[PDB]
């Protein structure tokens, strides 16, 4: 059948919102009131991959954009990028592994682990207006926990 998808927003565990601020640029900042319209709306697709009760493979596309978060090596490091795709072919159920995140639910928070790079996670900095990135631990000073808000 078709791939199933939900519209949503994400906030980090400091309640920082995610916004587009430049070509293929994604930043986290504290937002409230009118400025909240700036936040990115995702289409979260439920994709093929290894799955358990609390670990669900997803892709994260920008709503009605042919842009997906993906994990690739850049200058020999696992990195997070926005990647353009052919809009005729996406989303699909069998997303390529660079696009797949394991959405993990622990203690009412979500983590998004790269399926391609085990124990690398979508991460934000504690500082305001810094890039969203792929970080090589769910430990330390950077933030690896999120909440989802469902969008109409
Ligand atoms: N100043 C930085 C240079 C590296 C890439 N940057 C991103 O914002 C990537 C965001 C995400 F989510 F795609 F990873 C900007």
């Amino acid at each position: 059948a078709p791939v199933r998808s939900l519209n949503c927003t994400l906030r980090d565990s400091q309640q920082k919102s995610l916004v587009m601020s430049g070509p293929y640029e994604l930043k986290a900042l504290h937002l409230q009131g009118q400025d909240m319209e700036q936040q990115v709306v995702f289409s979260m697709s439920f994709v093929q991959g290894e799955e358990s009760n609390d670990k669900i493979p997803v892709a994260l596309g920008l709503k009605e954009k042919n842009l997906y978060l993906s994990c690739v090596l850049k200058d020999d490091k696992p990195t997070l990028q926005l990647e353009s795709v052919d809009p005729k072919n996406y989303p699909k159920k069998k997303m390529e592994k660079r696009f797949v995140f394991n959405k993990i639910e622990i203690n009412n928070k979500l983590e998004f682990e790269s399926a391609q790079f085990p124990n690398w996670y979508i991460s934000t900095s504690q500082a305001e207006n810094m890039p969203v990135f792929l970080g090589g631990t769910k430990g330390g000073q950077d933030i690896t926990d999120f909440t989802m808000q469902f969008v109409s």
